[PDB]
Parts: C-alpha cells; sequence; structure tokens
C-alpha cells in the first residue's frame, strides 16, 4: 500500500507527513500536490530511458578535469577473470572487445552491449573517453594498484531500471495597524520599528511605533512613504520589537503579496524570532514555537480582489556619456546611477553582462521603472554561469530576475552544478514562497542525476533540526521521494546506519569517563556485533559518496579517537572490490561540520581550477558531510598519519629528519624523489589554500601526510582569519622540499614558483570565490556573517603585477619567521 511509503518518507525526512496537513495551509497543500506530479513525471521519463542514458542517471561518469597498464576484467556471473595489458590512451570499447574475444576463445565460439563496472563500487566506465580520463584509473595509476572491472551487459542494467521502478488604480499610501504584542524583557518602553524592503534595500524610510510600557497594546496607524500601486511584487514588510530607556528582543517579516500574487488584507498574528537591528534577509514565515514565541498582532487594511499585474500587462507599460558609462563599469554616486538608467538600452545591447549593476540602479519603489526594466529583461540575452550566480543573491529579489538566473544555470554541467549545489541549497533560505523556480530546478536535476539527488537530500536532511527551514526542506525531500521510491529506500538504509552510530557514540562518550580505552573499545566492539548493529551498519551506499559501497563492517578495525567528541573510526571490507572496498568512515557527533565541508569544497574548487590550467598540486579532496544536528561524516584517507605521530617512531637523531625518514621508509630506492615531489606540490597548494581561505591554528596534530608523500590538512576550526593570518612556512617542510640539504635553491625556487602560479590562477577566478562566499552568507555560519568576512577574501586575493609583488612580501616574511 501507499501508507507504508508515507510512513517511510516520514521516518526518513525526520518529520511526519501528517504535520503538513495539521497546518491546513493551501501554500503547503499546493507545493505538495503540484511538485509531486512534477516528480512523478520525472520518475516516468526515467523508466523509458535507454540503458546508457539510465547509466548516466544512476552512475554518472567520474571524469578528470601513452603508457601500458595491467587491467583485470571479469564477467558478472563468473569467478573467472582475465588480466590484460592495455594502454592509457585506449577507449573502454577496445578493453570490452579484448574481454569478449578472450571469453569466446576459452568457452569456444558485440562490445557496444556492455559497460565496465568498477569492482565493489557503483561506478561505471563507458563513453568515447581514453581510460586515463576516468578517476578510478587515475587513482590506480598513481597508487600503483591494478584496476579491477566487471563486464556488465545491457539486459542486466535494464533489469536494474526495472527493479528500481515506482493594481495601478490604488494611488493612496501603504499603511498598517499595529494592534498589540506579547512576551518578556525589562522599567523600559517597547518600540516596534517597521520598514518595507525589496531585498537589502528600503522602498521608503522606516516608521517607528510610539513608546509603550511593558503584553503591550498599540492600536496605532503606521503609514509608509510609498503608493500601494508602487509596491514591487517581492516587497517584504519587516518588523523589529526592542526595548529602550538599545536592547533587541524579536523580529518578523512578511510578503505583502501571497503565493497567488494577491495583496493580503486581514489581520495577521506574527510569531517573532529572538534577536542577536532590522533583519530583511530573515525568513518571511512565523516561528513554529507558537507557545513560547512573542507574537505581533497587525492588520492589513482593505482597499476594495487586488492581484499583481500579469507579465502581458507589465510588458504593455514597459514597452557621450557613452564613454563615461564604460569607465564606471570597470559603490557609486547618484549621478552615476541616473546615467546607467538613462543608458539602460545601451547596457542590453553592448554590455549584457553589466545587468546586475543596472538591476541595482532601478527604482523598485516605482512600478513604471520596474516595468521598463522587466521589459528589457524579457528580451535580455543569456548570461554566463558566473554572472548568473551573482543574480541569485538576496540583492536581486525580483521573481522575474530570479527566473532569468535559473534560465542561465540550465546550461550548467552536472559536474558544475555538483560543485555549487551547497550554495544553491543555501539560496533556498532567501526564497519568499515554497513554490519557486530554484526548487523546481534543484528537484529536476536531482531526479535526472542520482548523485545530485543524493547530495541534495543530505544538504536538506542535515538542516531539519533548524525550525526556520524545516517545513521547506521537509517538503522538498518528500517531493523528491515521490520521484524515487527506490532511492528513498536506499537513503533510509543510510539513516539507519547513522542512527546506530549515534547510539554507539553516546555509549563511547559515557564509557570513556567510566573506564580505560581498551575496556571501552571491547564494549564498542561487543555492541557492534549485536544483530541490529551488524545489519544496520552493513551493506549501504556511503553518504560521503553514493558510488562508494560500505559492505561488511570490519569490527576489529573499528575504534574511537581520544579528542573531545570521541569520534568513531568505522572500517569496511568487500571480497568483490578487493582493496577498493577496504574503505573507512569517521563519524563525528557534537561539532558543526558545515564549515569544514565548505573549507574542503573551496579547496576542492581550487584543485579543479588549477587542474584546468594544467597544474596538478596533488591535493586530497576527501569527503566531509553534515548529516544531522551537529552530526556528520568524514572520509578516511587511508595510509596517512599526523605530523606529530610521524615525529615519534615505533630512527631520527634530530626532529628535522623524522618526517624525511618516514618518507624514506615508505618510498625506497627510486620512489623517494617522487614522494618529495608529492610533498612539494601538495605543500604549495595547501600553503596557498590556507592563506587565501584564512586558515590559522595549524599544527602537527591537524596536518597529515600520506605514504605517497602527499600533505593535506584536517579539522579546519576557523576560516577567513576569524581566530588577518599571514602565509605559513615550516622549517620541517622546507627541509623535505630542500631534500634534507641545509641549502638547496633549485628545489626551493621551484616550490616558490608553484606557490606563485597557484596564487595567480585563483586571482583570475577571484569573482567565482566572491560570488559563492556571498551566496553562502545565507547558511548562518558565525564565520561568514558580514561584509568584513567577504572583505577578508578580497584582501587575500587583492593588476596581476602589483599583487604578485605584494604576495612575495608575505612569502618572504613567512620564510624568515620559520625559526
Ligand atoms: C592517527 C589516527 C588517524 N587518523 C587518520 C585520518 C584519516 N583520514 C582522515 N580524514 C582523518 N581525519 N580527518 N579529519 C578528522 C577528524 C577527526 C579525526 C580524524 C580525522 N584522519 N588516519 N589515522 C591513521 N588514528 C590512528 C588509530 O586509528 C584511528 C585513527
Amino acid at each position: 500500500v501507499k501508507k507504508l511509503i508515507n510512513s517511510q518518507i516520514s521516518l526518513l525526512i525526520g518529520k511526519g507527513l501528517h504535520e503538513f496537513d495539521s497546518l491546513r495551509d493551501p501554500e503547503v497543500n499546493d507545493f505538495r500536490t503540484k511538485m509531486r506530479q512534477f516528480c512523478e513525471e520525472a520518475a516516468a521519463h526515467r523508466q523509458q530511458l535507454g540503458w546508457v542514458e539510465w547509466l548516466q542517471y544512476s552512475f554518472p561518469l567520474q571524469l578528470e578535469p601513452n603508457r601500458a597498464l595491467l587491467v583485470n576484467v571479469k564477467f558478472e556471473g563468473s569467478e573467472e577473470s582475465f588480466t590484460f595489458q592495455v594502454s592509457t590512451k585506449d577507449m573502454p570499447l577496445a578493453l570490452m572487445a579484448c574481454a569478449l574475444r578472450k571469453k569466446a576463445t576459452v568457452f569456444r565460439q558485440q562490445p557496444e552491449e556492455y559497460a565496465l563496472q568498477v569492482n565493489g563500487r557503483h561506478e561505471y566506465l563507458y563513453g568515447n573517453y581514453p581510460l586515463c580520463h576516468f578517476q578510478y584509473i587515475c587513482s590506480c595509476l598513481h597508487s600503483g594498484l591494478t584496476p579491477h572491472l566487471t563486464m556488465v551487459h545491457s539486459s542486466s542494467i535494464l533489469a536494474m531500471r526495472d527493479e528500481q521502478s515506482n493594481l495601478w488604480s490604488l494611488e493612496q499610501p501603504f499603511s498598517i495597524e499595529l494592534i498589540e504584542g506579547r512576551k518578556v524583557n525589562a522599567r523600559m518602553k517597547l518600540v516596534v520599528q517597521a520598514g518595507l524592503f525589496h531585498g537589502n534595500e528600503m522602498l521608503c524610510k522606516t516608521v517607528s511605533s510610539s513608546e509603550v510600557n511593558v503584553e503591550p497594546v498599540w492600536k496605532q496607524r503606521l503609514e509608509f512613504d510609498i503608493s500601494v500601486c508602487d509596491l514591487p511584487r517581492m516587497a517584504r514588510l519587516c518588523f523589529a520589537l526592542y526595548a529602550v530607556v538599545d536592547c533587541p528582543i524579536a523580529w518578523a517579516n512578511l510578503m505583502l503579496f501571497d503565493y497567488k500574487d494577491q495583496l493580503k488584507t486581514g489581520e495577521r498574528c506574527l510569531y517573532m524570532w529572538p534577536s542577536v537591528l532590522l533583519n530583511p534577509a530573515g525568513t518571511v514565515r512565523g516561528n513554529p514555537n507558537t507557545e513560547s514565541a512573542a507574537a505581533l498582532v497587525i492588520y492589513l487594511p482593505e482597499v476594495a480582489p487586488v492581484y499583481f499585474p500579469a507579465l502581458e500587462k507589465i510588458l504593455e507599460l514597459g514597452r557621450t556619456e557613452e564613454e563615461l558609462r564604460e569607465i564606471l563599469e570597470r559603490e557609486l554616486y547618484e549621478h552615476e546611477k541616473d546615467l546607467v538608467w538613462k543608458m539602460r538600452h545601451e547596457v542590453q545591447e553592448h554590455f549584457p553582462e553589466a545587468l546586475a549593476r543596472l538591476l541595482l540602479v532601478t527604482k523598485w519603489n516605482k512600478h513604471e521603472d520596474v516595468a521598463q526594466m522587466l521589459y528589457l529583461l524579457c528580451s535580455w540575452p543569456e548570461l554566463p554561469v558566473l554572472s548568473a550566480l551573482e543574480l541569485l543573491d538576496f540583492s536581486f529579489p525580483d521573481c522575474y530576475v530570479g527566473s532569468f538566473a535559473i534560465k542561465s544555470l540550465r546550461k550548467l554541467t552536472d559536474d558544475e552544478l555538483f560543485q555549487y549545489l551547497l550554495q544553491l541549497v543555501q539560496v533556498l533560505k532567501y526564497e519568499s514562497y515554497l513554490d519557486c523556480e530554484l526548487t523546481k530546478f534543484l528537484l529536476g536535476r536531482a531526479l535526472a542525476n542520482r548523485k545530485i539527488g543524493h547530495f541534495l537530500f543530505w544538504h536538506l536532511r542535515s538542516e531539519m533540526h533548524v525550525p526556520s527551514v524545516a517545513l521547506r526542506f521537509g517538503l522538498i525531500m518528500e517531493a523528491y521521494c515521490r520521484g524515487s521510491t527506490h532511492h528513498m529506500k536506499v537513503l533510509m538504509k543510510q539513516g539507519e546506519a547513522l542512527s546506530k552510530l549515534k547510539a554507539l557514540n553516546d555509549f563511547v562518550k559515557v564509557s570513556s569517563q567510566k573506564t580505560t580505552k581498551p575496556q571501552t573499545k571491547e564494549m564498542m566492539h561487543m555492541c557492534m556485533r549485536q544483530e541490529t548493529y551488524m545489519e544496520a551498519l552493513s551493506h549501504l551506499q556511503s553518504p560521503l559518496d553514493p558510488s562508494t559501497l560500505l559492505e561488511e563492517v570490519c569490527v576489529e578495525q573499528c575504534t574511537f579517537m581520544d579528542s573531545k567528541m570521541k569520534p568513531l573510526w568505522i572500517m569496511y571490507s568487500s571480497e568483490e572490490a578487493g582493496s577498493a572496498g577496504n574503505v573507512g568512515i569517521i563519524f563525528k557527533n557534537g561539532d558543526d561540520l558545515r564549515q569544514d565541508m565548505l573549507t574542503l569544497q573551496m579547496i576542492q574548487l581550487m584543485d579543479v581550477l588549477w587542474k584546468q590550467e594544467g597544474l596538478d598540486l596533488r591535493m586530497t579532496p576527501y569527503g566531509c558531510l553534515p548529516t544531522g544536528d551537529r552530526t556528520g561524516l568524514i572520509e578516511v584517507v587511508l595510509h596517512s598519519d599526523t605530523i606529530a605521530n610521524i615525529q615519534l617512531n615505533k630512527t631520527a637523531a634530530f626532529n628535522k629528519d623524522a618526517l624525511l625518514n618516514w618518507l624514506k621508509s615508505k618510498n625506497p630506492g627510486e620512489a623517494l624523489d617522487r614522494a618529495i615531489e608529492e610533498f612539494t606540490l601538495s605543500c604549495a597548494g595547501y600553503c596557498v589554500a590556507t592563506y587565501v581561505l584564512g586558515i590559522g591554528d595549524r599544527h602537527s596534530d591537524n596536518i597529515m601526510i600520506r605514504e605517497s608523500g602527499q600533505l593535506f590538512h584536517i579539522d579546519f576550526g576557523h576560516f577567513l582569519g576569524n581566530f588577518r593570518v599571514p602565509f605559513i612556512l615550516t622549517y620541517d617542510f622546507v627541509h623535505v622540499i630542500q631534500q634534507g640539504k641545509t641549502n638547496n635553491s633549485e628545489k626551493f625556487e621551484r616550490f616558490r614558483g608553484y606557490c606563485e602560479r597557484a596564487y595567480t590562477i585563483l586571482r583570475r577566478h577571484g569573482l567565482l570565490f566572491l560570488h559563492l562566499f556571498a551566496l553562502m552568507r545565507a547558511a548562518g555560519l558565525p564565520e561568514l556573517s558580514c561584509s568584513k568576512d567577504i572583505q577578508y577574501l578580497k584582501d587575500s586575493l587583492a593588476t596581476e603585477e602589483e599583487a604578485l609583488k605584494h604576495f612575495r612580501v608575505k612569502f618572504n616574511e613567512a620564510l624568515r619567521e620559520s625559526w
């Protein structure tokens, strides 16, 4: 029955479906019904896809942004495998051909009927791409390991697709009636400041309430300096309740128009949110804690059925100098703004990419000016992805503006969308109504690609404990589940594994105080070996990456760590995969993993940007994913250790040698020079990464080394210099770069070049970083709160020559400070 699926979605999304009904809201009812059909349409289209098209949905290719190698190939229903010697320039088809020919001669006798599955992973190799373009092959060629693949036939992929089925007339000013208030605070008098906003900008000057002593009654008329006909569609009425002899108490906002474009009237009770003065960026929906939250009773006076005019009507109304207009194009005065508005047609024709600057000069408090702009917009050419990401910020609130940005993001690759998905999910907080183009797009892309679908779910699910977004986020996940009954069940398994891990972590935390670690470890081990634990912790997709399969839990290899939140070290094995199935996951409960994930995503973007310029600084883009309330996962980077642990053996005469001696033991003979190259490149990338991102409090316990020599960072506590952090250079690292030699300028000057190139490449994309950090402000991160945080990134990135010289000033100060 359908009831079991409804109860399944409920337990999964972490909110009962009945709770959407209890509210008795037609906006919630319309979102649910409309979006459900949209997702069921998307689910249907998927079931009739060709086997390759389905493989592109389920297991999208892991691609990279000559030489011969041994590759092991086996067929689905057999233990028999053949090891072939193929090239890195060879296409998957030639490998499939070899695999077929060898099967035909052994068993005594077409490659376009198969696909190559990565052993013990939900990863596949297909398409006209040389084998060296696939991430699994590339990880194998660097680690030395042999790629193990499985020949999967069309009819078997088709069996999966089958078992995975389911107006202008009102010229009087805008006014309201502030009736009465409620709840606590000191003696003093309560003022209610009220303003009207279109994004970050006021449509008129604020009007404050008359001073009333502490449950208060106002019954006062508040009028605004704006005509009702001049109100923009996305106008926000913002309130702030505070005390004065200031002390802020509460805040609440609301759209003057509903989801059906109707100008509201009638009384309204406003369950306000506790303050840290006016917050326009805040949610336009009341506090769900209607019991303990302060309420503002207000009245929307009648003006009578007034609906915001249709596009056909907006377009009906909307239907040199030239030199100084270019000079201001590459924070501006009023005469400069008037010039841009006068020249608005020349902006569309010769500077389409300057649209954002034009959208900020338009008087949104004048319907005629809005119409004249919307008319230009309804003929405006598509903007590049970069400029479109700027148009998603709270500074651009108009619905038609918002719809144009999505229209420019449709061209985005599933790879590019994956990179900025964290920012696009945050932008959901800025949205005014449940039903939006952003949700329809995010949902459309989730259901068209199972990896986008996976991460969109976890981005939403991880924020379910946040009351301001719980309804929106819950509604989106339920809409998703209707479009994928099978994936819903897959994500449910993941939630059961994480449910067991929290209980096991709670036990560990308690036990670590009551007894010694070897005694707590055997108890963890004993608790894990219980039926329910063995079942729940095994045979699941990794929330860190759906292509990674967590098969049998290796209880003996599991442990906990000695740090504050006693994190769990959970290891896995798989016979099929061999070594690819020997993965590990770290479960952390107690700290906020959101920032660590962002820091790692920003470093992952830097890697992508460098790799695109041919520069491979041998980075370690390991997974970090918040899954719940101060709960998350970290990807285990195997064959790695901390600097502090390496600096103590289980032989060095001096500390400076310890690091180099460890590399010497893990990379003997001709391999050592490779490990030092890995160290030099990775070190340089993380020197530019930590510097630009403003990562301080870096020490031996949070910096790690792989047995390959690759250096990487962990447990990023504070970013954007939020303790102006300088460049960091360590004697122990410089020693390794300089090959143990006290003096080595060739090796050090090469390393100085890597730091320089890495820095200059990122400076060219400085706008990409600034747009993504701007969009990220929505998340609520105490380290990305204001413009001074954006300004940190502006200063660490800063003409190319006048900035590169200034980088050398910081680089030289870092080398001299090194003892
Ligand atoms: C020394 C230490 C060890 N840690 C790692 C390792 C690997 N990958 C990571 N992503 C990683 N990170 N990253 N963020 C973290 C946050 C907390 C803890 C760990 C973290 N830590 N490897 N090893 C051997 N323990 C030896 C005994 O067994 C338990 C592990």
